[PDB]
């Protein structure tokens, strides 16, 4: 996250870290056994870390659970990032409390101008690199689809939305990928991609989770 703030320990309790000997992506807990993340975060041997604040110190509240299954949407296209969504099943159910909790899925799509919360342990710089120990947060609005498409001509599908500041200065970034965009208590986006981070007229682009609710529910039902 570039230009955001320290969330505070366990204030975003659905936020997980995907680890492969190091933090590589975020994810969102949607029930005790399943996490939503980006398909471009796929890899074998994922370890899901729930209840994290500082990802480098065991502080208490952590739960480390191996992924038993990592399911990339079947129409995911790595060239375009269309359908950039992945479902991870945990080997054992996480224990849910106030520091580890699920985030509800949307019952409808969100509208342009709605304010959302985006978080992660990704790069905090727009130039160069700096990775934080503690979870960072950023409040950002959903942009209109016309402004989204003018910023990224021919690259925005109906399964994507832009959010952030046309700005420069405040955005998600590498390392935050797969992580949540939560708006009025619903998981409406997945950190997916953008040109650089926090650059003027290049806002973040997020998977549009309201288009995948039936797919998530059927995939979970079958697995
Ligand atoms: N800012 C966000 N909100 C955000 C969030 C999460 C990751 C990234 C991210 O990693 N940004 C890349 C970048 O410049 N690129 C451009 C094109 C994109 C791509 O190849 C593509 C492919 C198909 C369709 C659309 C885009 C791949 C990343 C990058 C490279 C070097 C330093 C910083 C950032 C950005
Ligand atoms: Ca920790």
């Amino acid at each position: 996250i570039v230009g955001g703030y320290t969330c505070g320990a366990n204030t975003v309790p659905y936020q997980v870290s995907l680890n492969s000997g190091y933090h590589f992506c975020g994810g969102s807990l949607i029930n005790s056994q399943w996490v939503v993340s980006a398909a471009h975060c796929y890899k074998s041997g994922i370890q899901v870390r729930l209840g994290e604040d500082n990802i480098n110190v065991v502080e208490g509240n952590e739960q480390f659970i191996s992924a038993s299954k990592s399911i990339v949407h079947p129409s995911y296209n790595s060239n375009t990032l269309n359908n950039d969504i992945m479902l991870i099943k945990l080997k054992s159910a996480a224990s849910l409390n106030s520091r580890v909790a699920s985030i509800s899925l949307p019952t409808s799509c969100a509208s342009a101008g709605t304010q959302c919360l985006i978080s992660g342990w990704g790069n905090t710089k727009s130039s160069g690199t700096s990775y934080p120990d503690v979870l960072k947060c950023l409040k950002a609005p959903i942009l209109s689809d016309s402004s989204c498409k003018s910023a990224y001509p021919g690259q925005i599908t109906s399964n994507m939305f832009c959010a952030g500041y046309l700005e420069g200065g405040k955005d998600s970034c590498q390392g935050d990928s797969g992580g949540p965009v939560v708006c009025s208590g619903k998981l409406q986006g997945i950190v997916s991609w953008g040109s650089g981070c926090a650059q003027k007229n290049k806002p973040g682009v997020y998977t549009k989770v309201c288009n995948y609710v039936s797919w998530i529910k059927q995939t979970i039902a079958s697995n």
